[PDB]
């Protein structure tokens, strides 16, 4: 018995297969007895034993190809894979992060540290394009799946690992933390179309953290100041009020109870 393991292929997958999917990856990411304003809350990471500390997500395609992707609880962060017999991690941004990872694929013969962090504005760099460009859908999740796995071999290039974990992290853990993006998603599967991100899921995606303060420092659900977020033409709007973003949000990264 080792860290908890979701799957999910890309080979036939459906609205139904992807939904059950990110459902599953919610309730390994929290209990959900922490909930604010109807909104649950990821574990507290002060505290919170080495053993609880991540999840893994098993991801495969119809190329046969799997990879494994490790996700820490408390912010539902992609921190490194493992392919067959290598694993890689992102630079860990504290020593207590570093020392957390150890924990992850002991048994993988090959364990590598990227000299890079793993936030999307160092991955855009990587990539050579922002997300606003790279497209999302079935398409880029099965092709970013061989790219990762294929990582190893020497058989892919740096950028294109960037682009595939641009990809990886939107699909999982951003659909994990809003329903609206999980929606934006099920919508790419059901046509079997691949698009770019719009302006409303990035500027989500980028708030993340500012919602999960707003709304645990809010009185009663409302906010203390307006978060301004972009509609899907690039327009600005405001938000007031957690009542909003409940059929928006669905897990937040903790903050202490004001
Ligand atoms: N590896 C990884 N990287 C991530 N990078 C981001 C990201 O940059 N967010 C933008 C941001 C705004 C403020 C601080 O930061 C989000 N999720 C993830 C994530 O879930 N896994």
């Amino acid at each position: 018995k080792q860290y908890p393991i979701i799957n999910f292929t890309t080979a036939g997958a459906t609205v139904q297969s992807y939904t059950n999917f990110i459902r599953a990856v919610r309730g390994r990411l929290t209990t959900g007895a922490d909930v604010r304003h109807e909104i649950p809350v990821l574990p507290n990471r002060v505290g919170l034993p080495i053993n609880q500390r991540f999840i893994l997500v098993e991801l495969s395609n119809h190329a046969e190809l799997s990879v494994t992707l490790a996700l820490d609880v408390t912010n539902a962060y992609v921190v490194g894979y493992r392919a067959g017999n290598s694993a890689y991690f992102f630079h860990p941004d504290n020593q207590e992060d570093a020392e957390a990872i150890t924990h992850l694929f002991t048994d993988v013969q090959n364990r590598y540290t990227f000299a890079f962090g793993g936030n999307y504005d160092r991955l855009e760099q990587l990539a050579g394009n922002l997300r606003e460009n790279i497209e999302l859908g079935n398409g880029p999740l099965e092709e970013a799946i061989s790219a990762l796995y294929y990582y190893s071999t020497g058989g892919t290039q740096l950028p294109t690992l960037a682009r595939s974990f641009i990809i990886c992290i939107q699909m999982i853990s951003e659909a994990a933390r809003f329903q609206y993006i999980e929606g934006e998603m099920r919508t790419r599967i059901r046509y079997n179309r691949r698009s770019a991100p719009d302006p409303s899921v990035i500027t989500l995606e980028n708030s993340w953290g500012r919602l999960s303060t707003a709304i645990q420092e809010s009185n009663q659900g409302a906010f203390a100041s307006p978060i301004q977020l972009q509609r899907r033409n690039g327009s600005k709007f405001s938000v007031y009020d957690v009542s909003i973003l409940i059929p928006i949000i669905a897990l937040m990264v903790y903050r202490c109870a004001p």
